[PDB]
């Protein structure tokens, strides 16, 4: 089994920006990778297409995945509202890391963040499960629409997403 790859096509106020692609570490965190993969294809009937990156903080991270409340208070996994922390084998080593948002132990849903800096104080508390493969330049472009309090100055949306061969 090769680790799956997913893409997001990013838009800024509805205008196309570019594609970010991710490797999902199914070899290390299969359950968590699977969740993100299936939310990216929409195959369960729900997922990331059309949702936004609601919180973006330059020099920190871009957060999204909340496709039920659009603001950081919602989202759901493919396993139920929330699922356990699978493991913490992988660390927040630098820009490009893909990690699950949470509000406490064992509260993973659909929300995730893309690191734009090393965030090592999250090791052992947020489950890392993939990394940007292509389009880190697109993530950098995204990040310029954030702000210190994480409110975005333009709407950053996942116009399309899915799995690459
Ligand atoms: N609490 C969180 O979900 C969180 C999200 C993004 C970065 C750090 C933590």
């Amino acid at each position: 089994m090769v680790n799956p790859t997913v893409f997001f096509d990013i838009a800024v106020d509805g205008e196309p920006l570019g594609r970010v692609s991710f490797e999902l570490f199914a070899d290390k965190v299969p359950k968590t990778a699977e969740n993100f993969r299936a939310l990216s294809t929409g195959e369960k009937g729900f997922g990331y297409k059309g949702s936004c990156f609601h919180r973006i903080i330059p020099g920190f991270m871009c957060q999204g995945g909340d496709f039920t409340r659009h603001n950081g208070t919602g989202g759901k996994s493919i396993y139920g509202e929330k699922f356990e922390d699978e493991n913490f084998i992988l660390k927040h080593t630098g820009p490009g890391i893909l990690s699950m948002a949470n509000a406490g132990p064992n509260t993973n849903g659909s929300q995730f963040f893309i690191c734009t800096a090393k965030t090592e104080w999250l090791d052992g508390k947020h489950v890392v499960f993939g990394k940007v493969k292509e389009g880190m330049n697109i993530v950098e472009a995204m990040e310029r629409f954030g702000s210190r309090n994480g409110k975005t100055s333009k709407k950053i949306t996942i116009a399309d997403c899915g799995q690459l061969e």
